[PDB]
C-alpha cells in the first residue's frame, strides 16, 4: 500500500516531499524518510532556502482549500512559523500566494495577488523580517523569478496546468530574461504552456508538452537551443525544483531525479510511508441532501451517499442497507420507500421497506435521473434523465415505460394525481431548432388510455402544476402576466413580477373553483373530458409576483413566493435564493404569510406535513394546519460511518464518468474515457486524502485537454481558513515604524469603496501607525498578524501624522479589501485617461461577465460613454455570460437628439456612445471575456490591444456533486463562431495591435497598453 | 531551545519517547531522530511489541484528557490503528486503560477498568485479532504483568507517583509472582512505593525512593538480594523500560540509559526536536470569568488572565493594558474602571480609564486578593483577601485601610451604601475555638468616625447585606426561619426553606418601610445611629424559602431565589446551581418571577441594568424596568491571544506559589517551596505544551510528599473525548458470533440499574448478536467500534437466541455504564451475603462518602440493617466528607420497641442497627474512607477487615484556578486524631484483621474478604 509522492524540492543529498498532505523529508545516503510538518493543513509546495537550512511552505486551509499563507520550518531547531497572514484566495487551478524565488541574498521572495485588485496580479514581493515588511519587485504579475549572471529571470503564468493537456492560449507559460539592468527580452514562447523553470549551469530547464506529452527541455539563456531531456509515456512529470546540480520531480506518485550532466533519469525508492485508518466518521448535515416527508412523521433524507429514515429529534435513526450512491429517495408506502441507486453503470430504481427490512432493485437502468416521485397509492414512480425523457415504471415489475421526451431539456417538474391517474409535467421545447429561448408548456399523461394531452399553450414558461385533493382541477404557474418594472439607474425595464397561478378544470363546463359560482348556479356533472384543455384555462385572482409553487386546498392555495432581489450574491457567494410561503383565502381573496425566510419546501402526501429549509441552513417541520407548532430536524445525533477507499474509487469512477457523458462531443469523448480510465483508477488506492484523489481525478480530467475542466468545493481539511485583516491600506516599514504607503478609495459616496479610516475625517496616507488596541506595532510587531486577530471587528487604532497630529480611532478591520482596491485601481485609470485625453476620453472597465461585471460596466458606463471617444478595458475580465448584454449597448448608434425648451440635448439612443470606441484585452481576459473580444472585433466596434486573450470557450452548466460535495465541472458546450468555427478554443483572440506589457514597463510606471489606447484614440478623434 | 523529553521503550538501538504529545524515533546508531505518529491526541505511554516491529500507544483525548484508548503503530507500513473504543476514564494521577506487558506468544495484554464497577479494578485482559475480541486473565487489578520462566509477575498499583514523593500508604506499589502454575507469592512489599518494574535476566528492576530520593533498584524473582544501583539527586527517574538487554529511562526532561552488566547510566543525545508557535489564539467564552456592568451600556469580563471592556455585542473591543493575571475588574467611574492585578508578589490594585487610555496600578501588596468592590462615587474600593481581612483602598493614594479582621474566614460578603458613608459585610465568627460552626453576623463600619457597629446577633448565619437607594435601611438575608422539613426516604428532619429577609432602618423610630406604615402616623425626622441596631431589625413579610441576595428598589423587593434540588450533579458533574429571579411587590405584597434558569446574577450601581448567567452558560443583560429587552453578550468574535511561554511561566510560579501559601503546615511550607523552586522552573522553557507544563508541576507538587496534591480540568488538546457505546453486557466472541457473556441489572425496578434490552422483555444472557444497525458484527467486525459510533442514540439491534428465538430491538446505547455494574456487583454481593448467611447476615457498600455514598448507604441501608449481623463494605470508597453521617447512624444502639395493636414490631430509634457489625476495607479506600475505617475500629463498632487503607487525610478546599481553567488542589487540612494524632497520613489503617486478596484468590473466583467477613459474623452470631 504505497502512497502518492508529490511535489519536490532538492538540496544535496535531501529531499523534501509532500505525502499525506505533510512535509517529508528523504535522505539519499542513508535512505531513510521522515515526516518534518504535519497538522498544519493541506501543503502543496515547499522550498528549500539556499543554505538549505530553512524551509518556505505554502499550506492551504478552509473546507475547499480556499485561502493560503506561507509558514517557515526550521531544520534546525524544528520551529514553525507562519510568515504571511494575507489569506490568499485559491482554487485547485490557481494555487496562488506561493514561494516565487531566492534573490542573490538568500532572501524569499513571493508571488502574491493578495494586495492586488485581480487574483491574477500574482506581484512579487521580497519578504523582510520573516513577514513584517514587503518589499515590491514591481516586475508585474509572475510566478518564478531566477536570477542567472547578475540578471533576473521571469516565469509568467509558469505554474502547471494538470487539467488541460495541451492548453496553446495566450496565458500559457513565458519565460523573459532581463537583458540589460532595467530591460528585458521574453526568450520562450512556445506554442504549448511552459511550467516549472529551473536553471542549472547556464540553462533553463523547464516542462511542456509540445510534442504530445509532458517532458523536460531545456534552452540556453537566450531561449535558443532548445533540447528535450525525457520521453515520458505513462505520466506527465511536474513539479520541477534544483539545488542547482541535480533536479528533482515528481510523476504519477513517485520521486524522480534528473541529473542534467549525463542526462540520466531515477526514480528514488521511498516506500510506504503512512496509512491512516480507511473508517471514518461524518457529521451528516455537512452532506445532506434530499430531505423529505415519511408517514408517521417520519422524515427521510440523504448524506455522502447513504439514505436515512428517522423520526424529527434524529434519535431514532435506520440506515438504508444498499451500498453507495442513493440519489433521491421518497416515500412509497406506510412504511415503505422507493430510491435511486447509482453505480458506474447509471441509476436504478429501488425499493425499501424499513418496517420488514426487505430491500428490493429493479435492474432497468434509467440512464442518469435527476427527478423522481411516486403516486400516493405506491404502484408507480415517475422519473426524469439527462435523455429528456419522463417515464413511469411499475414499482412490483419494475418495468419502464416512456410517457414523452423532449428534445430540449430534461423533463423534472412533474406532478401525480391523487387517485393515480393523471401525470402533469412541464414540457420544454422549441418551435425551431435554433431559437434562443426554449419553452415550456404543461402536458398531461392519461394513464388510462395513455394518451398526452395539452394543457397549455407554447407561447411561454408554465410550470409548477399541482392537483387538487379531489383530482378535478389542475393549477399551475405561468410567467404570462407580462407589465415591465422600470430599472432605476439605467433606461431600462424588466420583467419582475409577471407569474400568475392559472387552474384548469379538468371537466368541462365546471367553473373555476376559486371564482366561487355558486353551487345552485351551476349545471354540475360531466365526464372527464382532457382535450383542449387549455381553451378552458382561467386565472386565480392572485397579484402578480415571482411564485414558485402553487397547493391547492380545500379552502384555501398556499404559494411559495421570492421577493425581488439582487443576484450578487447567489451569484458569488451560494447564498440561496431566499423565500416566503403565503396563503391565499379562497373565500376572502385575502393574502397572508404563513412562514418567511425559507430557501426550500416539500409537502407531505397527505397535504398535512410541510417540510422547510430557512436561509439559517436548518431543516424543519410543522403542520400545514398550525404552523405556529415547528419542530427542527437533527440529523447529527448519529454519525456518518464510511470507508475512505471505497468512496475515493466511486469518487474517480464518477468524475470519470461525468467527463465522459458531458463532454460537448460525444464522439471523441468515447476514445478518450477509455483510453485514460486504468491509467488514473490504477493510482486511486495510493490516495489516503481528499488532496491526493484531487491531484488524480485533475490530471484524468485533464486528458480532454479542453478548457473549464473544474474541481470545485469538497471537504479536504476540517482546518478553519486563514484570517486576513483589512482596512484597503499598504504598509511600509520605515524605521522602526509602519507608515501607511497608501489609502485606498474609488468612489467616495459609494458604499465599500474606501479605507474605513476615511468616516473619520482624514485620510491616513503617510501617517504612522503606532498601534492597534493598545499593542505597538512596527518592528518588532508584525501588523498583518495583528490584524489578522482583529479581523471582523473594530479596534482602537494609534495613527501619527507629520507634525503634532495624533489620532485615537475605533477601526472597523475588514477580513477583505480587494473590491476596494479594484475601484481605486479603476477610477485611477478614470483619471488618468481623462488627464491624458484632455477631456475628450471615456473609460470603463468591466472585470467579468457575471452580475459584477453588469455592476461595473454600468457604474461607468452613464457617466463615460458621451466623451469623443471610449475606452473599454476587458483585462483580467473572469468570464460569465453577460458579454452579449453589453455589446448590445455598444452597438446602439447615436442618431438624433431632443431639443428642450429647457435645459441640455438628450441624445437618441440614450444608451449610446456618442464618439470612437477601442477596447484593451490581455492574457487574463477569458471565456465570455474571449467571446466578447472575438465580437468586438467582428462587430467592428472598432480596434483591440493588449495582448491574446486566454482561449477558453467551451462552457459548463454543473448539475451534479461528488458525495462529499464537490463540484466537478465537464466543457459541455463549444462555442462556435460563424466563419471561425471552433478555432477560438484553446488559442484566444489576437488583437488588432499586439502591445506586451513588459517587466521593464512595470518597472518604469508604465502601462503601455492603456497609453496606446488613448492615444491610438487621439489620433482617431482628429478627424 | 531543548525539548522536555519523557516515557520511553527501548529495543536494541532504537529508542522511543515522548516529546510535544507526540511519539518519536531515536536511533543510537544513526543518531537520527524522527516524530513516527502525531496528531493523535495526548500520548502518554507507548511499548515496543517484543519483536520490535509494532508499537502498542496509549493515548489521551478530551479537553481535561479524562478519556483514553489505545492503538497500534506499524512502522513496516506506517499503519495507524485505534485497538480499543472503551473510552476509559483517566486522571493525571490515574492514568488507566494502558499496556501491561505481553505475554510469551507476544500478545498484547491489557490493563484496564473499562468493563468494572470501579476505576481501581484495572483487570488484565490478553487481546486478540486488534481489540475484536479480550480475554480475561482472571489476576484481579494489576498494572504490570512481566514473564519469567514461564511465570507470571505482577506489579500492583505500580505506575509512578509523582505528585506524592514518599509515599507508603497501603496503597503503594506491590510485586507478586507465581510459584506454582496458579499460585501467587507476594515478593516485593517495602515501605515505600515501587513503580515501573522491569526483569533483565533474573532480576526484577524498578523505582522506589525508600532512601529519600528516587532511585533505580531490583531484587532476584524472590525479592531478596536488594540492591541500589543510582544515586540521583537533582529529577527522580521515572518510566523504567526494557528490551531485556539494557534500561531505558526519562529524568528531568532527558532519556538516559541504565545497563545492568556495567551498571553505567549514559544520557542520550538528542537536541532540539520541535518549537511549535509560540503566540496562541483562545476563545473568550472558554476560560471566561468576572463579567460585570458598566456605565454607557458597556460590559466589563476577564478570561484566561485578561481584562476587556466591550459592547454587549462584541464588536467593539478594548483589552486593560496590563501583563497577565488580572483577577478583578469593576466599575470605577464614568469611563473608569478599578482592577486586581496578581503578580508572584501577591496581589494589587490599579485602575483604567478606557477613554483616555490612562492606566495607573497602586504598589500596596493587598495579598490575595478574593473579593473587590467600589463605592459608587469612585472615592474607594472595598477588598477581602485570605488574611481574612475586609479593607477599603483610596483611589487616589492607594492607601489601604484594615476594617476588621475574622479569624474564622474571608470577609467576602460586603455591600457599600451610595452615599459612601457605610460598608456592610457578612462577619464569620466563632464562640470558641473549637466550635463546630462558623457564625455570620452582619458588622457596619461607618466611614465617618471609623467605628464598627453590629447589626445582628451572632447565634445564626447573615448574609447578603444590601443598603436602599437613599442609604435608609440595610436590608439582609439569615437563615434564621427554622422549619423542619421532612425527608422521603429515611426518618430524619432538616432545614431546607428557613432562609428569610430582614431590614433594619438606620434612623432610630422609623419603621420598617415594608410594612407600610402611614407617613402621617409616624413622626418622622431623627439622625442616624448604629448603636443597638439588632434590636431594631424587624423581617419582611416574604414566605422562607432559599435566597441568596436581595435588592430593594422603590416599589419592590428584587430576591434571588434557588429552588430545593439534589446534589448529586453539582457535586460530581460541576453542574451549576439553579436559581431565579424574583419580584416582591410591597404595596401588594405579591411576589412574580421575573427570570428563571439564572446560575448567576450582576447589578448594575445605578441599579438601572442587570447582567446574568444562565443554565445554557450564555450572558445575558436586561434592563431591571423591562426584563423582556433581554440581549445575550457575545465576547468570541475577537479571538483571545497569548504567548505560551509567558502563559507557562506565570502557571508554574502561580502553582508554586499556591502549594506553598495553602500547604497545611506554614513552618515547612517556607522550606520546602525555596528548595524546589529553581530545579523544576528551570524545567518551565523545555514545556511547549499544557501536557509538558503538567508533568513538570505535579514533579514539583510531590516535592511536598502529602497526599492530595492534585491537578484537574484545563485544556491540554482541542481533541473531542474518546466515545464508547454501551448496553451494559459483556461480550465473547464464539466462532464467528459475538454471543452476550452476561447482562448486569442491579435493582430492576430503580431507574438506569440495568441493561437497556431489560425493557423490552428478555435477558439477553447466551443470546447471540446479530447486527448493528444493519451492520453485521462479529470474526471479522468489531462490535465495540460499532457501538462507540452509535454512542447516545437507538439503534436496531439483532438477537439470536439458542432456539428459534429472534429478537430486533431499537436498544438506548449508553454512553457509559459503570454505574449499572456497580449496582449490579453491589447487588450480588447482597445476594451472596443473605445465602452463605442463611439470612442471618445483611450487606452494605459505600462507594465514596460523597453524595453518591450517601445515596447508596441508605439505599441498602434501610433494607439490611435489621439482619442478626450486618457487613458494611467500603471497599475502594473514593473518599469525601460524609463519614461522620453514616458513623452516627451505625452507632444507634436499639433499646426498645413500639408494640401495636396491629402490624409489627416497631425498633427503637428507627435508625438502629439490629445486632452485630464487621467493617470490609481494602487499599482502595481512601482519605474519608480512612477516617471511617479509623473510627469504626476506634469507636467499637465491630471488627476491621480487608488490607491496609490508602492513607490520606490531608484536605483540600481549592479556591484558585490557573487562568486555563485548571484547579490544582493544596493539603490544606490536616486530620488530627486522638491518641493516634497526624499519624494516619502516609500510612492508612491497619484492619483488626488482615485478609489478602491473592492473584490466585481472584483465578478461583473466590472473594476471602466478604467471605471472612461472613464467617466471621456466623461465629460471632453464635452466641
Amino acid at each position: 500500500m504505497p502512497n502518492l509522492l508529490l511535489n519536490p524540492d532538492i538540496h544535496g543529498d535531501r529531499i523534501i516531499f509532500v505525502c499525506c498532505d505533510d512535509l517529508w523529508e528523504h535522505d539519499l545516503k542513508s535512505g531513510s524518510t521522515r515526516k518534518i510538518v504535519s497538522n498544519l493543513g493541506v501543503i502543496n509546495n515547499a522550498r528549500f532556502f539556499p543554505d538549505g537550512r530553512k524551509i518556505a511552505i505554502r499550506v492551504m486551509r478552509g473546507s475547499s482549500l480556499n485561502t493560503a499563507d506561507l509558514y517557515f520550518y526550521n531544520g534546525e531547531n524544528g520551529e514553525i512559523k507562519r510568515i504571511t497572514y494575507f489569506s490568499g484566495k485559491s482554487t485547485g487551478r490557481r494555487m496562488f500566494t506561493d514561494v516565487a524565488g531566492f534573490d542573490p541574498d538568500g532572501n524569499l521572495i513571493i508571488s502574491t495577488d493578495a494586495m492586488q485588485p485581480f487574483s491574477s496580479m500574482t506581484c512579487l514581493y521580497r519578504v523582510e523580517n520573516d513577514g513584517i515588511n514587503f518589499v515590491p519587485l514591481n516586475l508585474g504579475p509572475a510566478t518564478h523569478i531566477l536570477f542567472a549572471d547578475g540578471r533576473r529571470v521571469i516565469g509568467r503564468n509558469t505554474f502547471e496546468l494538470p487539467h488541460w493537456k495541451g492548453y496553446r492560449g495566450g496565458t500559457r507559460g513565458k519565460i523573459w530574461i532581463e537583458v540589460n539592468s532595467g530591460a528585458f527580452k521574453k526568450i520562450v514562447d512556445m506554442s504549448t504552456h511552459v511550467s516549472s523553470p529551473v536553471i542549472v549551469g547556464h540553462r533553463i530547464y523547464f516542462i511542456t508538452d509540445i510534442d504530445g506529452f509532458g517532458q523536460i527541455y531545456s534552452t540556453d539563456l537566450d531561449g535558443k537551443d532548445l533540447r528535450k531531456h525525457t520521453s515520458f509515456t505513462d505520466y506527465y512529470p511536474r513539479h520541477l525544483n534544483t539545488d542547482g546540480r541535480r533536479i528533482l520531480f515528481s510523476k504519477g506518485g513517485s520521486i524522480y531525479i534528473f541529473n542534467p550532466d549525463t542526462e540520466k533519469i531515477e526514480k528514488i525508492e521511498i516506500g510506504d510511508l503512512e496509512s491512516p485508518e480507511d473508517r471514518i466518521i461524518s457529521i451528516p448535515s455537512k452532506f445532506a441532501e434530499d430531505f423529505s416527508p415519511l408517514d408517521g412523521d417520519l422524515i427521510a433524507f440523504v448524506s455522502r451517499g447513504q439514505a436515512f429514515i428517522q423520526d424529527v429529534s434524529g434519535t431514532y435513526v435506520l440506515k438504508v442497507p444498499e451500498p453507495l450512491r442513493i440519489r433521491y429517495v421518497r416515500r412509497g408506502g406506510d412504511t415503505k420507500v422507493a430510491f435511486i441507486h447509482g453505480t458506474r453503470e447509471g441509476d436504478f430504481l429501488g425499493i425499501y421497506d424499513y418496517r420488514t427490512g426487505k430491500a428490493e432493485k429493479f435492474e432497468e437502468n434509467l440512464g442518469n435521473v435527476f427527478a423522481m416521485g411516486v403516486d400516493r397509492n405506491g404502484k408507480f414512480a415517475v422519473v426524469a434523465n439527462d435523455r429528456f425523457e419522463i417515464m413511469t415504471v411499475d414499482l412490483e415489475t419494475g418495468k419502464p415505460t416512456v410517457i414523452e421526451r423532449s428534445r430540449e431539456a430534461m423533463i423534472t417538474d412533474f406532478t401525480i394525481s391523487d387517485n393515480s391517474r393523471f401525470i402533469a409535467y412541464g414540457f420544454p421545447l422549441k418551435h425551431g431548432e435554433t431559437d434562443g429561448y426554449v419553452m415550456q408548456a404543461i402536458h398531461v399523461y392519461d394513464m388510462e388510455g395513455r394518451k398526452i394531452f395539452a394543457a397549455t399553450t407554447e407561447n411561454s414558461h408554465d410550470y409548477a402544476p399541482a392537483f387538487d385533493a379531489d383530482s378535478k382541477n389542475l393549477y399551475y404557474l405561468s410567467y404570462r402576466s407580462l407589465d415591465p418594472s422600470p430599472d432605476r439607474v439605467v433606461l431600462n425595464f424588466s420583467f419582475e413580477v409577471v407569474s400568475k397561478p392559472f387552474v384548469i378544470p379538468l371537466i368541462p363546463g365546471s367553473p373555476n373553483p376559486t371564482k366561487l359560482v355558486p353551487r345552485s348556479m351551476t349545471s354540475e356533472a360531466g365526464e372527464y373530458d382532457l382535450n383542449d384543455m387549455y381553451k378552458r384555462s382561467s386565472p386565480i385572482n392572485v397579484d402578480p409576483g415571482d411564485y414558485r409553487m402553487i397547493i391547492p386546498l380545500e379552502s384555501s392555495i398556499l404559494i411559495y413566493s421570492v421577493p425581488v432581489h439582487g443576484e450578487f450574491a447567489a451569484y458569488y457567494q451560494g447564498a440561496p435564493e431566499k423565500g416566503v410561503l403565503l396563503k391565499y383565502d379562497v373565500k376572502t381573496r385575502k393574502v397572508t404569510e404563513v412562514k418567511n425566510n425559507l430557501t426550500d419546501l416539500r409537502l407531505s402526501a397527505d397535504r398535512k406535513t410541510v417540510m422547510v429549509r430557512k436561509d439559517d441552513g436548518k431543516i424543519y417541520t410543522f403542520p400545514l394546519e398550525k404552523p405556529e407548532d415547528e419542530r427542527t430536524v437533527e440529523t447529527d445525533k448519529r454519525p456518518l460511518v464510511s470507508s475512505i477507499h471505497e468512496e475515493f474509487l466511486q469518487m474517480y469512477d464518477e468524475a470519470w464518468k461525468l467527463a465522459r457523458d458531458n463532454y460537448w462531443n460525444e464522439a471523441v469523448a468515447k476514445e478518450i474515457s477509455e483510453r485514460i480510465y486504468e491509467k488514473y483508477r490504477n493510482l486511486v488506492p495510493l490516495c489516503k486524502t481528499r488532496y491526493d484523489l484531487s491531484n488524480v481525478i485533475v490530471e484524468m480530467q485533464g486528458e480532454y485537454r479542453t478548457s473549464h475542466s473544474y474541481e470545485m468545493g469538497g471537504t479536504f481539511t476540517d482546518k478553519d481558513p486563514f484570517r486576513s485583516g483589512r482596512i484597503a491600506c499598504d504598509f511600509k516599514l520605515d524605521g522602526d515604524h509602519y507608515v501607511v504607503a497608501k489609502a485606498y478609495a474609488g468612489d467616495y459616496s459609494n458604499e465599500g469603496e474606501k479605507s474605513p479610516i476615511f468616516e473619520y475625517g482624514i485620510d491616513p496616507t503617510g501617517y504612522l501607525i503606532e498601534d492597534i488596541d493598545g499593542e505597538t506595532v512596527g518592528a518588532g510587531s508584525n501588523i498583518y498578524r495583528v490584524l489578522s486577530e482583529k479581523a471582523g471587528t473594530s479596534a482602537r487604532i494609534r495613527l501619527s501624522g507629520k507634525g503634532g497630529d495624533k489620532r485615537d480611532l475605533m477601526i472597523d478591520i475588514l477580513d477583505d479589501d480587494r473590491f476596494i482596491r479594484y475601484r481605486s485601481w479603476v477610477e485611477a485609470n478614470r483619471r488618468y485617461v481623462h488627464e491624458r485625453s484632455k477631456g475628450t476620453i471615456g473609460y470603463i472597465h468591466i472585470p467579468d461577465m457575471g452580475m459584477m461585471g453588469l455592476n461595473e460596466f454600468y457604474r461607468l458606463f452613464i457617466n463615460e460613454s458621451s466623451y469623443q471617444g471610449l475606452i473599454v478595458d476587458v483585462r483580467f475580465n473572469g468570464g460569465g455570460f453577460v458579454s452579449q448584454l453589453i455589446i448590445e449597448k455598444l452597438m446602439n448608434k447615436r442618431i438624433g437628439y431632443d431639443n428642450p425648451r429647457r435645459g441640455t440635448l438628450s441624445p437618441y439612443p440614450t444608451n449610446s456612445v456618442r464618439g470612437k470606441i477601442i477596447a484593451i484585452t490581455n492574457e487574463y481576459a477569458g471565456s465570455d471575456g474571449d467571446i466578447f473580444s472575438f465580437s468586438f472585433k467582428k462587430l467592428g466596434l472598432g480596434k483591440l490591444i493588449g495582448t491574446r486573450t486566454w482561449g477558453g470557450v467551451v462552457g459548463i452548466t454543473p448539475k451534479r456533486r461528488l458525495i462529499d460535495g464537490t463540484v466537478l465541472t465537464q466543457p459541455e458546450f463549444a462555442f462556435w463562431f460563424r466563419d471561425a468555427g471552433f478555432g477560438v478554443e484553446n488559442y484566444g483572440v489576437d488583437p488588432d495591435v499586439e502591445i506586451e506589457y513588459a517587466p521593464h514597463d512595470y518597472l518604469s510606471g508604465k502601462d503601455p497598453q492603456i497609453d496606446y489606447a488613448i492615444d491610438a484614440l487621439i489620433e482617431e478623434l482628429r478627424n
